[PDB]
């Protein structure tokens, strides 16, 4: 498996969508639907399955699918 199916995997799961609409382009609020709530929760997930810890302001300007492969990619150890 590589890093972008599992992080697809997940936000599909923490989001409620299907697989085919969690393109690397996709913005989490704006295309995939997410709201406040999902924000938190899609980011704990995260950091559980990778263990990393990103700063909540940083986490903020994520805001696309593959904005979010490429942190764990660059932070994951
Ligand atoms: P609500 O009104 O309190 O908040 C709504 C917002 C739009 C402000 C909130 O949903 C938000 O800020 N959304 C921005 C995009 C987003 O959800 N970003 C987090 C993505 S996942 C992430 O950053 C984890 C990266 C990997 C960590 C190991
Ligand atoms: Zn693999
Ligand atoms: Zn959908
Ligand atoms: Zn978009
Ligand atoms: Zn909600
Ligand atoms: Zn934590
Ligand atoms: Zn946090
Ligand atoms: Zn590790």
């Amino acid at each position: 498996s590589t890093i972008e199916e599992r992080v697809k995997k997940i936000i599909g799961e923490q989001l409620g969508v299907k697989q085919e609409e969690v393109t690397n382009n996709a913005s989490f609020v704006e295309d995939l639907g997410a709201d406040s709530l999902d924000t938190v929760e899609l980011v704990m997930a995260l950091e559980e399955e990778f263990d990393t810890e990103i700063p909540d302001e940083e986490a903020e300007k994520i805001t696309t699918v593959q904005a979010a492969i490429d942190y764990i990619n660059g932070h994951q150890a």
